[PDB]
């Protein structure tokens, strides 16, 4: 293979799985691939006998900010600006290897990484090397995020400020000012990484979003004003499920059980890789499930429960003939599973897109950082769900359940997302807006060395 990329991870399901699904679609389109990953997280090499893995940033010894830091729950995160902030040396150190150990016939074409290794900017410049960034999060997203400081001069990252938390966002009606708070919060961590992302992905040699027009194209127009290099709208979901970069072993034997459920019958639940509830918020999501009536699915993640290793808490049989509880699947496939009827998500927005590329309807809840926009985002502006957006209380969680499922009333939210599905698909056909940002981005990718 005449052209390499070298594609970089952020070591967390939520990033790893786009980044892998981003280099299978490189792969097929004829680029060698490389990934650049952390010992932490690491998904199963043997699983991608196609791709170089070049383990970078941990290796021992440790460096003694990363050591310690724990690897579960909020601060195993703060690996990325510690990264960030630490880690250009040894990065440009590894490229430079890599490209002086490279074949003669061989070229590296570019490096990807996503967008939150801002850091990666200015050393793919120091060594001449055209840096492309994936976002993993949507347009929708982006634009909340350039927003920031129009929401901190009207007093919405204020958060002693407790008015107007229903009232719409003043010039961005598509938000509820709770939601911004949510995604938000005070965070002034948040704030200066968002910001340097946001001016690292600027100053990129493209843009790559995981997302398709015709699911976000209110958002189109920011980003084309917002960033001056192409950007590239691919739905990855589309194109291959994200199983292979699972950090968790599948339970598979749940195909079993779908295979004796009647078609649309079963809710699918489950919060994604990093979420975590009290003991009470987790029984109170168990009875709601019960009190719905409907059959479902319940991945819950070991360690979802604060204070517990799994679900100790949970009665035995409290669950009955209807529902079953798992560590782990291959969510795209069981959302791909004609069992399916909807998904209750935390709004994750891989799982939010897979969902979407499947076609199953949603409830949202959420757990801040992007998860609120995105709920928002999907039960308002798209209507593919219904946001449970005031916690977590039985009646509640079995009505939506019920609204999305059962209704007849939520007949429009079904038929939404099947069309949504539809608009997916179509735009991968010639002439569609994912298929020709994929072949733009692959002329692009093979015309940077020239
Ligand atoms: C870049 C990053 C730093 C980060 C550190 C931890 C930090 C916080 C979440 C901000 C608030 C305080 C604090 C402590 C928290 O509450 O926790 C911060 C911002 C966003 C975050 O990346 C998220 O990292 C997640 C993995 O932890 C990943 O799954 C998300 O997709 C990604 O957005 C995590
Ligand atoms: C560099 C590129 C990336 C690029 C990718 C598609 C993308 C978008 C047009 C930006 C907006 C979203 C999106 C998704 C878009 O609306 O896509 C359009 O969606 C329509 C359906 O709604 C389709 O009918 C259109 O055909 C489609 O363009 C973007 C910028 C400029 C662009 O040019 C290309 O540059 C290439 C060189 O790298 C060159 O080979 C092509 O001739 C040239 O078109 C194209
Ligand atoms: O049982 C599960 C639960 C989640 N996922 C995958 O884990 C990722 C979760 O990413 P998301 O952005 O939804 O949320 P995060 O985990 O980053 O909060 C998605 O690709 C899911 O398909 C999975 O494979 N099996």
């Amino acid at each position: 293979r005449r052209r390499r990329i070298i594609l970089f991870p952020v070591p967390f399901q939520g990033h790893i799985n786009p980044i892998l699904q981003l280099a299978n679609v490189l792969y097929s389109k004829g680029f060698s691939i490389t990934i650049f990953h952390t010992n932490f997280n690491k998904p199963k090499t043997s699983n991608y006998p196609h791709f170089t893995f070049r383990f970078i940033l941990d290796n021992d010894p440790q460096d003694e900010r990363i050591s310690n830091l724990p690897t579960h729950g909020p601060l195993a995160g703060m690996r990325i600006p510690i990264i960030n902030e630490h880690g250009a040396d040894e990065l440009r150190r590894e490229l430079e290897l890599l490209m002086l150990a490279s074949e003669e016939d061989e070229e590296v074409s570019c490096l990807i990484t996503d967008a939150l290794w801002y850091f990666a900017q200015s050393v793919a410049d120091s060594l001449n090397l055209r840096r492309l960034v994936l976002m993993t999060s949507s347009l929708f997203n982006f634009h909340a995020h350039v927003s920031l400081p129009q929401f901190d001069e009207l007093g919405y990252l204020d958060p002693d400020d407790k008015t107007r938390l229903e009232e719409q966002a003043s010039g961005f009606p598509m938000l509820k000012v709770k939601d911004i708070k949510s995604a938000y919060s005070n965070w002034q961590i948040l704030k200066e990484i968002l910001g340097k992302m946001i001016k690292q992905t600027k100053a990129s040699s493209g843009v790559i979003w995981n997302s398709f027009k015709e699911l976000e194209e209110s958002e189109l127009e920011t980003v084309i004003r917002e960033i001056p290099a192409p950007s590239f709208l691919i739905p990855l979901p589309k194109h291959l499920t994200a199983s292979s970069s699972s950090l968790l072993d599948h339970d598979r034997t749940v195909f079993q059980w779908l295979d004796q459920q009647p078609p649309s019958s079963v809710l699918y639940v489950s919060f994604g890789s990093t979420s975590e509830v009290d003991e009470k918020d987790f029984l109170e999501i168990a009875r709601g499930l019960v009190d719905s009536k409907q059959s479902f699915l319940w991945v819950v993640r070991p360690g979802f429960v604060k204070g517990s290793t799994w679900v100790e808490p949970l009665p035995d049989g409290f669950l009955g003939e209807r529902g079953r509880i798992v560590k782990w699947v291959p969510q795209q496939e069981v959302l791909a599973h004609g069992a399916i009827g909807a998904f209750w998500t935390h709004s994750g927005w891989n799982s939010t897109l897979e969902s979407v590329c499947e076609g199953v309807p949603m409830i949202f809840s959420d757990f801040g950082l992007d998860q609120p926009l995105n709920a928002r985002y999907m039960s308002d502006v798209l209507k593919v769900g219904v946001y449970l957006e005031n916690g977590w209380e039985r009646g509640e969680i079995a009505n939506a359940i019920r609204r999305v499922m059962v209704d007849e009333e939520g007949e429009y939210i079904r038929q939404n997302a099947r069309v949504l599905k539809q608009k997916a698909d179509v735009s991968l056909m010639k002439g569609g807006s994912s298929y020709e940002s994929l072949e733009s981005l692959v002329s692009y990718i093979s015309s940077l060395l020239e």
